[PDB]
């Protein structure tokens, strides 16, 4: 099991309850990936449907939306192939051209 913070910034909170700051229990035993995290939030914590397409795009963060783990940018870090390590801090930020 690993326990993770996960911040939803630029206004990208009003999909998940209004809420910015979640802290997520993955049950999943080591190696658990960002890819695995991201899976659980869109089926456990996107409670209307219809607003899934804000947050994915082809099994993958929508363009636009800049994700860091532990403020570093995931594309230096293996995007969804990052693996979690206890304490670990992975934020969301909805941006207006960051595509």
């Amino acid at each position: 099991m690993v326990n993770v913070k996960v911040e939803f910034l630029g206004g990208l909170d009003a999909i998940f309850g209004k809420q910015r700051v979640h802290k997520i229990k993955m049950d999943k035993e080591d190696p658990v990936t960002v890819g695995d995290l991201i899976d659980h939030i869109v089926s456990t914590m996107i409670n209307n449907p219809n607003d899934v397409s804000i947050f994915i795009e082809d099994d993958s963060i929508r363009p636009g939306i800049i994700t860091l783990i532990n403020d570093t940018d995931w594309e230096l870090e293996g995007e969804k192939d990052y693996i979690l390590e206890d304490g670990d801090i992975i934020s969301f930020t909805s941006t207006l051209h960051g595509g």
